[PDB]
């Protein structure tokens, strides 16, 4: 238990330390950012109210690479925030990237939650909220990709976690010993199982009366894992019928297996 | 800028690696000269020195190469890291310039432990004689003897810590590399180095004609050496099947 409260202290901290956008800032601007809604509004956002790319081709195509541009940058703060888990950068570095390449998807999906409403998300840094509404009205196969990550954000934000609540959590998410090609097994499984502990007791303390909360959040995580799946499954179709789109190499990298 | 960024190396360098050239040209002129079982058996029991099971003398003396690479793997990766551009780049391609640069950087390094006669092994404390490792059953009596063969030749050259730094960082931040996602940055970086190299080589060795374009070629012999080792290991891989092979060097000879 002692142990234990240290280590959440630290994960705490390497989180705040390598976020930009915490669910504390992002809650209290979602309660002004300027709303992107329509293509007017998303050319105005563009043209200095809110914000290099590849070339123009299309309105679901440019948001498509904005959405790209967003997920590499969580990568970085990603890649920096495992780093700073002392356990984490003292394994093999093709474990390192082994366990990144396998858990960012799932961390920045449960992330996402953080910066989202019933009605849309914060992007760029706050400074602008673009709604669901507008995102569902891009082409095919565009519109199809965020939308289950919005239901997914929606039924994660009932559990009302704060940001010391997500640091373990997502650090759980990317220390996850089951990854294909993981080459110290037992040793990740031992970092998971501290973190796994560190978590629960945590949850006991900062979340009194909340019943069932650390089980639904294991669940949470077999969820993050089928989304994974059903996302990758979706970039694939991209990747086929879509050629004229080019995805960023790293994304490439990942989606590879 | 490049006499700023050779110094840079040079302290990532002398911060990382537990032995030098320097260091070690002074021991090579007491350590413990293992020559035979019974002296190996005396470095063992406290002399100069967990392992996998005993099998046999042979392969003994293949986990120790194996532990030692290991080892030297973790002052490169740590080495690397300390030189900002490396990292700077995507930890993906970070894994990559190591995966392929190592072993080339380990033969390049070994030079410095080296002379005709053996090498300096537990951080000084001993010496293994060459002849010692030629006596060894095959295919582990192959596996050393064209890396002195190396060693020699490369000694020849007379660099010292600096150059060797630089040397080293070369063979690491090498663009062609495969599976090498950002090319165009890791070569960009790779011609700092060598640009930087070369100036010091002309400041370091005023006198010594040619000795940037030798080392060059001296990268392109760490390649054929790197290759011929890969497939040495392949026949240990398949014809001693009870030998059992580190699981991140099972890694690197993969591709
Ligand atoms: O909706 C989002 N962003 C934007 C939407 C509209 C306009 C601008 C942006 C932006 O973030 O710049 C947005 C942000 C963060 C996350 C997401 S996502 O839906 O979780 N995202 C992550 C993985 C991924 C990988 C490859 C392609 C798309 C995606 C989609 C969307
Ligand atoms: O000769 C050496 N070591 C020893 C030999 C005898 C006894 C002890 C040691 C020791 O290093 O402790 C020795 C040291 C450093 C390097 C080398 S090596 O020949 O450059 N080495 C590196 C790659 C590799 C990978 C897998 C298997 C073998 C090898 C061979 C040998």
């Amino acid at each position: 238990v002692a142990d234990l409260k240290a280590f959440s202290k630290h994960i705490y901290n390497a989180y705040l330390k390598n976020f930009n956008m915490t669910k504390k800032k992002a809650r209290s601007i979602l309660t002004a950012p300027f709303v992107i809604h329509d293509i007017e509004t998303l050319w105005q956002a563009e043209k200095g109210l809110v914000w290099g790319l590849p070339p123009y081709k299309e309105i679901s195509v440019h948001v498509f690479y904005r959405c790209q541009c967003t997920t590499v940058e969580t990568v970085r703060e990603l890649t920096e925030f495992a780093k700073s888990i002392p356990s984490f950068s003292s394994l093999f570095l093709n474990d390192q990237v082994t366990l990144l390449k396998y858990g960012v998807h799932e961390a920045i999906f449960a992330m996402l939650a953080s910066i989202v409403n019933k009605d849309g998300l914060l992007v760029a840094n706050g400074s602008g909220f673009v709604t669901r509404e507008f995102l569902r009205s891009l082409r095919k196969p565009f519109s199809d990709i965020i939308e289950p990550k919005f239901e997914f954000a929606v039924k994660f934000n009932a559990l009302e976690l704060d940001d010391s609540d997500l640091a373990l959590f997502i650090a759980a998410i990317i220390l996850c010993g089951d990854r294909p090609g993981l080459m110290n097994v037992p040793r990740v499984e031992a970092i998971q199982d501290t973190i796994l502990r560190a978590l629960e007791f945590h949850l006991q303390a900062n979340h009194p009366d909340a019943q069932y909360l650390f089980p639904k959040l294991l669940q949470k995580m077999a969820d993050l894992r089928q989304l994974v799946t059903e996302h990758a499954q979706m970039m694939q179709r991209i990747k086929k019928t879509e050629t004229e789109t080019s995805l960023h190499p790293l994304l490439q990298e990942i989606y590879k297996d």
